[PDB]
DNA sequence: ATAACTTAGTATAATGTGCTATACTAAGTTAT
DNA sequence: ATAACTTAGTATAGCATACATTATACTAAGTTAT
DNA sequence: ATAACTTAGTATAATGTGCTATACTAAGTTAT
DNA sequence: ATAACTTAGTATAGCATACATTATACTAAGTTAT
């Protein structure tokens, strides 16, 4: 126990070795958690296999996605096992039900959707509409737009960049350094090309808005309705903006929504990763070369994010 | 403890829906093999030890089985050891050095795997041939169903799963077979097969003399009765059986008496077909993103088995010997 | 002890768990290290951590190679950790003592050595000359030759080969069936495509031999002076014949060997795979290719089996 | 134990062949750090506590210290208690969690990893053409060594060792040099480097203004003093200072002030040649069996990150969009 | 008054051998 | 009687979910320079 | 008598982060 | 006196040896069908 509370005060006191969204899941999970024990007069820790299970089985009763529940149990899993006790995975109770809840929502259709790809050609119908818009906003999102699909970083990935980062190939090319990611954090990190159109748009909107006045700038940041940018060396553009951009820049091309509310009815923050590895492979580009525009070191993510006759052709003679 | 290891079965069998029926067919039909060996050899069946699982392993390499399968009989043992909270046997050194051993001693003997005789396009025409003009209501069924079976590359436990409003014509005067082949969650939930003026039309036949959607709870396939009468079935599934008998019975109408030796694989099986459009995708130049597209296979090491034997895959050796 | 004696018990009931030049070195090694205590009045096992560093410092002195000093250790390593005890190199005086002699034996030099490339210009001349021949012996060594190139099988592969492991490509080219491998174990395997001369010398050497009369025969058998093969299905051709082969026939086409007496003077049981693997890379063909080719699972056998001014060229204008 | 932990020092130096003459510098140098901080800070260095080198790594932090400096101090700490006995203090959660955090909070703050003010053949081409025609014994042999540097590709720590011999003709009216690159088993033993009508020919000024292998024992390269002569030495290798400063003091001649801040790779490093002959391979159009065999990289991460910038490495990306 | 955010919380995706399916033997089940 | 299946049990061949995070997606409400 | 092995033993190769090098600052050493 | 090095100490960037086998290489002596 006095071992247990020095642990858990070890964690917190090095929190930062850990991502800002880890503790934020962390204490969203434990507040739902520990919701759900008083509510029902139990001890929410250490948490015990059967009333792990039996909250487990309470979300999915609530609807909730495979990964969502997934998420619950890694929370309190880590809770556990980063005091030093053992997780609630290691006692049957929950492993089995953890599967069976897997098996039986998969069973019964559930499935993990990805993204509304933002293709090439989407790129380039935002591209030829926007263009001619000397509204700084138009031609920030027409910039991030390009980056994105150029790129395929994460949209913190974008929000961090800074002026500094910017370097030039002799060709003139833009190049974008980037230090950290979700799958990398190192002194080394990437440098970003950027094609000559994509190159344009991106120098069009660091001209407008006045970004590189200061390169510890970060290159994207708001712009007010008067349409006056305001750089920023210690804020960024929230990732939720970044998403804002996605979702307006579809709403333009085809109008408001579904009232269904369901996921991915518009572009979202990772729809250019998943259209430019697609148009990367529908190109015939290596997976291992698409792997490296991606970032990515495995195969699946890669692999996933497309799929779709040719079988036909022989017989069809 | 007794109650800790009896807790474990309460829990196994509270969510023995975390496992597949097969799993768990595949885990009382072991259990039923080593309790029966143990009483046989005056041993106790749980927990097991491991000097007993040693010589009981040995039973069964003696038993001629394959090592695949002396796997499985440890991988279910120790799956119930490990779901008990007894110590699983594999985590003995006895046990460890013993199928180490087995795996050696038995592929330096001639242990080999058994692929599939492959349904090629040989294969289709020379039945298609055969048949194509008989009435026989069963002829058309099982004509059709080798028709998609081929063109199609689907597995046999989806092809019965099947049902009718699966199919548009959409494709242009041409057929497309609407599915589902995944069971994951990143994986996926469905395809759109198509066929030649074969596959689909072949099917047609099948459609005008069994009944077709009247109920597209309708299964695509069903049984035709010895009075050559079809069972339009909204609810029940073709047996497996009766889908791979249909792959051995039209290897029999051709060669007949099915072969004899008492091995693995002397006909067509349910992965015959599958195995035949990718030799033949294999020989008419057909790349990965292709070939294993249509066999929905997640990787390369398994196709490339089943055109190993081609010479569009001898080698670099033999390209460069070949100069 | 008793633990102990158990222990090594169970590792000589189930020997055949190894291979058995392992349990051939096991016993060499354990025979060179129990003569060494004998004479020095030491305890041969438990072995000491100070009297292995001295047995290892002896072994250095006596001139041996960094990777026999290697094998000693790890002999004893293995009887030790497999026994249940600690291994000698669990302690600092045998750790740093195996580290200090590689330091000391490559900074004065020493380099592991690789055997003498049999490539496609000696395959050719060779064949050139040995093809005339209607010799049984000398129709069966071209055989022999023109597998290990084509195929780079390890002489021990190739003696294992039965006639009942040849198939057929459409194409009339040559198939071989390998089991085991020293990489590889498995009721899988590989199958090994012959070139269509290759296939060739292989098929005029089962007719003249008559190794065909049962499948269960090796491919491989000995022939008597009086030219009369020796068909088997019980005996292989040693691979110290499938040696003497490459010997042989390089003091074809050679000469006799250098009276220095050092190892590689002449073709060896491994010539042909380094030659075949070097020959594919000058020829442009994909290090996965070459992998492929030779069955490593690796990059660093294949990448060592080669190196060799192209660097000139741009300065040279 | 005080003699488990004396026995273990012991066996360090008995053995302590065992490492490079470098690995015991920086160990030292550690533990000077360590033992000074400690001392300062009121705090016991051997054996070291978890909190002590949480708090040691800290001050590293924020000693404005890059990650792989920090890295560099607990390897060492951890080096010194693996063969002491001790606990290593990575082993522990206080040191491991600090390490996550530095390594993260580091990055996010902009750490820059560098690499080299490329040497490139604008380089060579200008520093050639400026000292070509002096009579200057040092630029005569500081332009051979940036001569060869280029050409050659090889280390700072190997153009030192080369001798005298190791060069002829035989490529044919031409320079050939041969040399020795490794340090393993499997490894490798030599080289056999060549140069153009320049690095070769350069190399000769030097041969005839040097002295020669008058004594093959002589090394290549050596000292010339203020008086603007040479000191040709059979014995004595040049200064891996001396070599490094020829592309300092270069730099210097053409640019001055070798440049403010207080920062890394203000000007040419021993390195830089290399990275130049990289960049320089990769626009003429250089495969990697060419681009790795020149520099004699095991791989093929680090050839890259010195490519980086070149429009001939943009991406698959950049090349779709410009289709 | 607002555009255009930002903040904040819950929901869910994405990434750096052991389980499940088929093969084959046989015996059971229905309806012709 | 059997054809034509189904069910069953075991051999054997092919597949992919569980760890430990770290990030995105979406809803909702708060904020500030016009 | 032998060719052409095989057997047998010792020697050595081959395969399915932690150590070592450079960079940079400075202070020391010799000979002009 | 300084130019031209060398040595030293610490920061930082790039490399590859240690595990646990399993096999080949070489020397030597024994074996058997001619």
């Amino acid at each position: 126990s006095d071992e247990v509370r020095k642990n858990l005060m070890d964690m917190f006191r090095d929190r930062q070795a850990f991502s800002e969204h880890t503790w934020k899941m962390l204490l969203s999970v434990c507040r739902s958690w520990a919701a759900w024990c008083k509510l029902n007069n139990r001890k929410w820790f250490p948490a015990e296999p059967e009333d792990v299970r039996d909250y487990l089985l309470y979300l999915q009763a609530r609807g909730l996605a495979v990964k969502t529940i997934q998420q619950h149990l890694g929370q309190l899993n880590m809770l556990h096992r980063r005091s030093g006790l053992p997780r609630p995975s290691d006692s049957n109770a929950v492993s089995l039900v953890m599967r069976r809840i897997r098996k039986e929502n998969v069973d019964a259709g559930e499935r993990a959707k990805q993204a509304l790809a933002f293709e090439r050609t989407d790129f380039d119908q935002v591209r030829s509409l926007m263009e001619n818009s000397d509204r700084c906003q138009d031609i920030r999102n027409l910039a991030f737009l390009g980056i994105a699909y150029n790129t395929l970083l994460r949209i913190a990935e974008i929000a961090r960049i800074r002026v500094k980062d910017i370097s030039r190939t002799d060709g003139g090319r833009m190049l974008i350094h980037i230090g950290r990611t979700k799958t990398l954090v190192s002194t080394a990190g990437v440098e970003k090309a950027l094609s000559l159109g994509v190159t344009k748009l991106v120098e069009r909107w660091i001209s407008v808005s006045g970004v590189a006045d200061d390169p510890n700038n970060y290159l994207f940041c708001r712009v007010r309705k008067n349409g006056v940018a305001a750089p920023s060396a210690t804020s960024q553009l929230s990732t939720r903006a970044l998403e804002g951009i996605f979702e307006a820049t579809h709403r333009l091309i085809y109008g408001a929504k579904d009232d269904s509310g369901q996921r991915y009815l518009a572009w979202s923050g990772h729809s250019a990763r998943v259209g430019a590895a697609r148009d990367m492979a529908r190109a015939g580009v290596s997976i291992p070369e698409i792997m490296q525009a991606g970032g990515w070191t495995n195969v699946n993510i890669v692999m996933n994010y497309i799929r779709n006759g040719a079988m036909v052709r022989l017989l069809e003679d």
